[PDB]
């Protein structure tokens, strides 16, 4: 029985099962991906990777699942159970790629438009191929689970289903609401990284996990169970809101921070032509197309930035220089933000097309210069959504043009007017 | 002036000479570099790099000097004054290596054991290479520095003099010295930032209010030399200082598995080191020993190569490789024992190379190259504290808490671990050490 | 199982017996008697009364036994044990009067020399007629306590005994009688909640974290004697807390005009005295001297009596009214000097009465301008690391003033210089240290 | 120039002028009045009076108006500009009565729901009661204020107009914000209290009102002057409406401290028509009527809580058994709450009526018990509109029946059901 010491958590004690998928590189690959991305590149305590928050979402999902099962014994919640959704809390982010949601969120659209991909689905992937490489299964029999079933189960918790679920029963209907939550989005896993971003970052946590988990209860809601509150920690969840909106407002939709996420992205589209990661029986991947196979995907990381970064290649020159544009801190400027009004929803297929959209807009009174669409960055942030425009042209004549393209666009599109 | 946020100290100003200084390839290279190193395999909270921890001491040297100008304006700190504390402040780890202190305390030692480094040389030698390559010079004077002896202030303040040995400032200005690296007491910026930075990371308690020090904090005369003094009253807060300090020492820096880690990352290195290519200036090509050489090369060196070997598909790294991958799914070298020098003088970095074959010399044989020996020290002090008391501002006036040498072994099966507990109990024997209890 | 919310302590919870005690006239008293007095009247934000103060010091005598029973079962503390430490730091402080310290430290001296008065004897005399007057004794069986040996137990843990002197507890529990009130150190709950809570609302910062010093208390072997012992890391949260003490005295409790402003509450209670009935058990009637002389009508005794005072339309009370509205008009008493007699007898709580006229009667000469009767000067008398046991972890078990100052009413600038010589000479005439 | 310490807002210091004004009766009545009222019974920290809020608000004030002058000198600010924005802010709450909000709120309405009454216009009085009681009129000359420009300008900051306003051009409109504003709500007067009654009761404040007052500028918007905050300070807004929020939630709504305000009131309402307060020409009054004579309510404050308590009066015996009650924690006991629908508020002047209304529902189901209009107590909590109902009877056959009466007054007054 590991016990590991968390800022947040305190002590952790591990189930030797934990250990033993915990000791693998499918999971030590999570140290090197920062939490935030780019994010550290504006909160220099923002240093934390996956693998200590994922740490701490399945800890607390153990907490809220062994707090259920003692004050409601009549769930019949098991041995078995509880394992397997510390399991679906430790491996629900096996998925990511270098600098989080840049790499599901931005890059792979940009590079690879036909495909479907989210990291739910890449974390099914990898926690598949951990198993199958380490042997999982054995070790989890004989600590009584039964793979074909809770496999199964795991993965749904991360994913969703593949009454839709054949992991569980319907009676035991409460549990997908422990690691991931989609219709409330309460789960233990933002609440983890709530805490988590706080800490590291120094904006105050108003929201007390602990108690909002042994005032936890499962009622009956509609014939279907779900967990619920007991009423007097209403002012618990407000709390918790706020927590939520200021990490948005001050962290996550922070102006210079997203804007130099798409310049790493910026330098890997630059870099994906020529940067060769290694996969299974020797085949070699694009950074784009490692997603194809897990052996490579294992050996892609935030490591991908600073092996751009140090290469000597004159084929990465392009690249190699827009990330040597952020450490002079040089950055793409700032041209305005607006708003899908009222239904449409931009959908991350068309990413791709946007840059061009607002280089091709007519915004006369035309001006002395011209600019094309690789002088556009066009950012999509969702929750709502946002859509920014950023110029790589830095003179102020381009950056007044880039500006006159951008009004109109929105124009052109329906969008709000950037005020 | 840019601000940032900060986890320890709140709001950080800068005066755009420290951003222009921040934002080059010499500076931002400590964005890649673990300040725990091997630790962030024992804490999983220790995330954090030198980068962070060089913008607090930049800031609380700030803070220092600001605080003691303010209220002893006879001081005559000038405005220049605290800009080059605050850059010796920013820069003094400047030369830290991959994995900081298990570069220069065991890598090099173990791999040149022929050279003089230290990383505050490095920082120096950085630290010249910085405002060369980014026309720094310029914007020195353009803010008023004089950059010929101010940038000798700011190389004295980190590695000390290159009597009153000090060219950068006379000795009326001692007591600035004292501010960034304080050797004879240690109590200084740094080790404040570092002290609650590490214990916001690990979770443990700092009971050290620096900030408190920092507002009673005055200058005085000791012995005819100016000194910088703490108010009487915050002799509590020094004991917690010390406490926490040890706190830290026991509980994090001298753990077992922590440090047998980082003998692990070691060893790698040393494996990888005939085969790895840094390009450095003039497109000559340095080694991970040697690019502490040329600092164009070693700006290309931080905590990246450890993830150069363990993704390499070369078979030259196979051997640096596997030491990698044994340390990912925790297979790690088994600890067999610890001693101490006492009585006798401790061990120096030179014969550090040495120490497996002595101990193979002292049913199953176990030959050197099994054998790891890993030299634990604090240091490679309340009486050196100078108090002044408020009713003569201008004079100064049982219950308190080394070397460790402890013994790895690579053969993690039973019977070869004996004969490696007795291969050391016997070397610790025959060498005057403690007795392993 | 009631839980308050307290801005020092965060959640307070409390065991029913306590509940029920609070939940009476002679404690609830307590909301009606401010902590600092008329320190009040140069702090705003000192409003706290002894009620919270009270809650607190239970709070804390409950945390640290709790603490120490469950770190050394060897002790043999029982439920019962820590009930007692709970109700004696509930109602140490019952038996405070009319702004606390000012009303058993000068005002009965001044009104009564005759009479030995001190308010942690109050609080007994108190403690008695609340679990009396509202049926408490029952409640405490039902709750596992024996009456007769538990109230002598807190009572002792309030005013000490009334060779092993107490009967409350055997000697094998004596480190049970130094958490509510610790006689030769000092260092007891009552003071840690006090410089907290003062603190607070005073704001002056607060280093002791006691806290920290609860989770490390053991009982460790003292000469003979089980007494209460800190971890040796914790010397460095001692020296703040003696620091904290010392900052806390400096700057509030001798406060010049806070305590000016005390004594010119006092003169108006004096000359109101007389006049002012206080309604007491059996009908008999009291005032404010002899209130405490019983318990019914001592519940009726509170911060309130300066407010009929000020409020009221008696003309035989014009006295006293006029010296109240001095201090809302703030033309307050002018303070003279400070002295303080060292290596000499220091003066006694029997002998304030005296010192106006003693002041009066010197003949500063010079002889000056203006001649001051006594009536014209307020003297006023103001009273103020070694003692603390250190444990080492590897050896768990065993271990390692006066003030006068003299005030004129005459104001200033041809009576204050007056004032001056006749002060001077009387500290030359008393061997006092010269004012400075 | 006297410097005060404070808790709060540390030192502040008083101008000579300000330090004149306090130290008067009508002035010094405020440290005798709590600041929470019934509160203080519900959260023991909460022991602070009206006193030390109205320097602090007095300070605040002050602070605000100098920060703005100095940093758009364009504005005209001057020196009598500045101690008349201090002397609003101090005597804003001159005119409450004992235990604050309870006074005017409540009491007078049940007393004597015929009258004008609001504390606003009490503080006016009062204000003006002070300055010719205490010959303050020439200490204002002496500093440079024009006390028949200068007194207009300071009562209608408190109380507003008697462009609507006498005592200032509307060039200067936005000095009419700072004190007590009402089209935003957002004044200093709360900035205070916010921060203080935080302090008090131990919960946690995440509003910087220094960091307000810097980023404060003075701004044209739609035809007039008002006061507007930094776009980097939107942030710091919302941070004050969640204290605002927790607040209310776990402090001023209480349903205890609600309940003990209203037995306080019963007390008074008990004790009015015996209890004499002399006022100007010794000519005597009631709590009630106190009201109409500036001479008798200055010596109306909390005391009036104590004088009742310790009385032997037998008039006094029914009053003071409703204060014993209190000193047991006998109280009335909760029956139920609900909200009033459309934008339909009850007014003051009908409070008196609401206890009668919910006797004389026809509940039915036929009950054990009828109960009279005195068993009940109507609560109405202002922020929306709150509504509760508290019965005096405590035994079960009652509060079963007071629980039918009020659903069934809700119903036949359309107001929601009560959960
Ligand atoms: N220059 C610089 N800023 C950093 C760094 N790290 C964290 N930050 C913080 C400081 C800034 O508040 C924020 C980014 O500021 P920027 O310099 O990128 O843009 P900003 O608009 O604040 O300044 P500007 O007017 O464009 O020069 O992140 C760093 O390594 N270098
Ligand atoms: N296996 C593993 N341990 C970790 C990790 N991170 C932090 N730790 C902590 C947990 C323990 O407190 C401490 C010891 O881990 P070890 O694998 O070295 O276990 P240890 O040698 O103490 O015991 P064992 O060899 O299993 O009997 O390091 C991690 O990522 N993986
Ligand atoms: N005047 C006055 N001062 C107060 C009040 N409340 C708290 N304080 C503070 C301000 C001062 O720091 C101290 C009282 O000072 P005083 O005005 O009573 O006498 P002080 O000797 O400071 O000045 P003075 O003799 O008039 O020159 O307590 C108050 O209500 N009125
Ligand atoms: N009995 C009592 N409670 C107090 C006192 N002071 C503060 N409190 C706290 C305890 C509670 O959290 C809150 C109100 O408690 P109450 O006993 O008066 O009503 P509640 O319905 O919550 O409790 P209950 O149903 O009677 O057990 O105020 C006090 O002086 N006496
Ligand atoms: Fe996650
Ligand atoms: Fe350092
Ligand atoms: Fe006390
Ligand atoms: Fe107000």
């Amino acid at each position: 029985m590991k016990v590991i010491n968390d800022p947040i958590h305190g002590h952790i004690e591990l189930h030797p099962l934990l250990v033993r998928i915990i000791d693998t590189p499918q999971f030590q690959r999570l140290r090197y991906i920062k939490q935030l991305g780019g994010g550290y590149y504006v909160f220099p305590g923002a240093s934390h990777n996956a693998f200590e928050h994922s740490l701490g979402v399945g800890y607390l999902a153990g907490c809220l699942v062994h707090a259920l099962g003692e004050k409601q014994p009549e769930l019949q919640i098991s041995e078995r159970d509880v394992l397997c959704v510390q399991i679906a809390g430790l491996c629900h982010d096996l998925g990511h790629g270098p600098f989080s949601h840049m790499f599901d969120g931005r890059f792979i659209p940009l590079a690879r438009p036909e495909v479907k991909w989210t990291h739910e689905q890449g974390s099914v992937m990898m926690f598949e191929h951990l198993i199958n490489s380490n042997g999982i299964k054995p070790v989890m029999e004989q600590y009584g689970l039964i793979p074909e079933e809770d496999i199964c189960f795991i993965k749904e918790q991360i994913v969703g289903p593949l009454w839709p679920y054949k992991g569980r029963p319907e009676n035991k209907s409460f549990l997908y609401e422990i690691v991931s939550n989609k219709r409330n989005g309460i789960d233990v896993d933002k609440w983890d990284y709530f805490a988590r971003d706080c800490h590291h970052l120094g904006i105050q946590n108003n929201f007390d996990y602990k108690r909002f988990i042994k005032f936890a209860r499962v009622c009956e809601v509609d014939n279907e169970l779900r967990i619920c509150a007991r009423d007097k920690e209403v002012g618990n969840l407000y709390d918790m809101f706020h927590t939520r909106n200021s990490l948005h407002r001050r962290a996550y939709q922070h102006k210079v921070g997203n804007i130099i996420d798409t310049m790493i992205t910026d330098a890997f589209l630059k870099a994906d032509d020529y940067i060769e990661i290694t996969g299974a029986g020797g085949k070699k991947y694009r950074i784009s197309t490692a997603i194809d196979d897990m052996e490579a995907y294992t050996k892609l990381t935030d490591n991908i930035f600073l092996e751009i970064l140090y290469s000597t290649d004159p084929k990465l020159k392009d690249a190699r220089e827009i990330l040597k544009q952020i450490e002079y801190r040089n950055l793409f400027k700032y041209v305005g933000e607006t708003q899908p009004t009222g239904q449409i929803k931009i959908k991350r297929e068309d990413y791709e097309s946007l840059p061009k959209e607002v280089a091709s807009a007519k915004p006369k009174v035309l001006l002395d210069v011209k600019l094309k669409a690789e002088d556009f960055i066009v950012d999509v942030i969702n929750m709502e959504q946002l859509i920014r425009v950023y110029c790589k042209k830095v003179d102020r004549k381009s950056l007044y043009a880039a500006r006159q393209y951008f009004v109109q666009w929105c124009a052109d599109r329906n969008f709000t007017k950037p005020q």
